């Protein structure tokens, strides 16, 4: 068994030993084996990650999460499964992927997603552009009605930079956007002109408030 992290502002890429590549983004970690011996290809991540899993009907390829397996033949998919996020989200790019969880098993297509609820367990299924979801491979950002608290997690690991929500402020928003490569400063602007969300710099502290 090995095992790869990735620091936060930064990425990896890595081909597996059946040719699957995985780009791994911001804050994860992966354990695989040197070789896959088994009737599986079994790997574990926490973090993101896509996977452009080589096809091999003969030998299952799982992509073992706390939340969930996600089991597949041959396609590509990313998996946003962070321990410190409230939630995980398989969106599926190309092929066919079953998402095994324990009271609830669902098959995705291209396009499609499911989104887990840490908190409160709820599970959906919808719709999604898996390659603006995927943009983060491009040093993109992606938001889709995204709650602030996870957008704000997002630019910590992007960006490496500690960014808090003002205690004594509501924060309830959710955020659109998409963000080719931009500056931490920048995406903070656009949030700033979408939502009246201002920010301001400390001591390797970036906080976010409201005012009037
Ligand atoms: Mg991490």
């Amino acid at each position: 068994l090995t095992e790869i992290s990735v620091n936060h502002g930064e990425h990896k890429q890595v081909t597996l030993p059946d040719g699957t590549v995985v780009h791994l983004n911001a804050g994860t970690v992966m354990r695989y084996p040197t070789e896959f011996t088994s009737d599986i290809r079994l790997v574990e991540m926490e973090g993101e990650a896509f996977f452009n899993v080589m096809r091999d009907e003969g030998k299952p390829f799982i992509v073992r999460t706390r939340q969930a397996d996600v089991k597949v033949l041959g396609a590509s998919f990313n998996v946003k499964a962070y321990q410190e996020d409230e939630l995980m989200a398989v969106s599926v790019r190309t092929g066919k992927v079953e998402v095994d969880m324990p009271e609830s098993v669902m098959r995705l297509l291209p396009n499609e997603q499911i989104i887990v609820n840490n908190t409160n367990g709820e599970i959906l299924k919808k719709n999604e552009d898996a390659q603006k979801v995927t943009a983060w491979l491009q040093g993109g950002l992606y938001f889709n009605r995204t709650p602030i608290s996870s957008v704000i997690h997002d630019l910590e690991r992007m960006y490496n930079q500690e960014i808090v929500l003002d205690p004594n402020v509501v924060f309830d928003d959710y955020i659109y956007g998409e963000h080719d490569n931009k500056s931490l400063e920048a995406v903070l602007n656009a949030i700033q002109y979408s939502t009246g969300i201002r920010y301001r710099k400390e001591e390797s502290r970036i906080v976010l408030y409201k005012t009037s």
